[PDB]
């Protein structure tokens, strides 16, 4: 298992163009084209995206390609953070991964609020971390997805993936 295998797992792979859990277009791997209810406007961000005129579908190389991007971009985004890196750079390479999945889910600006779960993570207070993470939207509204993340926060294993 690695951050790769967990969001695929966590974000499945679709190849046209469908709405994420939020309602919002999408494609690949989880890949956000917009926030805009035009689908007209996601096609859009998607050509942009891929560099050709793709009438809302693409290829499995291409879907891997952006989501090759995502992963690195989240990451990067992690390190240029100043409340997220101490805390990314605190962690081991499971919990890492974690981390990684969270930004890759609601944006950075999103998990850098989530100050007192950070807070407790870098403590190492695993059990307290995972209480606290579940007391949020992002559990109540996929409750199954945050629940792997939050094991592996707490356990520094790869068991929710498993
Ligand atoms: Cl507090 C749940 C997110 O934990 C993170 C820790 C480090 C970087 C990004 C996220």
């Amino acid at each position: 298992m690695n951050i790769f295998e967990m969001l695929r797992i966590d974000e499945g792979l679709r190849l046209k163009i469908y709405k994420d859990t939020e309602g919002y277009y999408t494609i690949g791997i989880g890949h956000l084209l917009t926030k805009s209810p035009s689908l007209n406007a996601a096609k859009s961000e998607l050509d942009k995206a891929i560099g050709r005129n793709t009438n809302g579908v693409i290829t499995k190389d291409e879907a891997e390609k952006l989501f090759n991007q995502d992963v690195d971009a989240a990451v990067r985004g992690i390190l240029r953070n100043a409340k997220l890196k101490p805390v990314y750079d605190s962690l081991d390479a499971v919990r890492r991964a974690a981390a990684i999945n969270m930004v890759f889910q609601m944006g950075e600006t999103g998990v850098a609020g989530f100050t007192n779960s950070l807070r407790m993570l870098q403590q190492k207070r695993w059990d307290e971390a995972a209480v606290n993470l579940a007391k949020s939207r992002w559990y109540n509204q996929t409750p199954n997805r945050a629940k792997r993340v939050i094991t592996t926060f707490r356990t520094g294993t790869w068991d929710a993936y498993k």
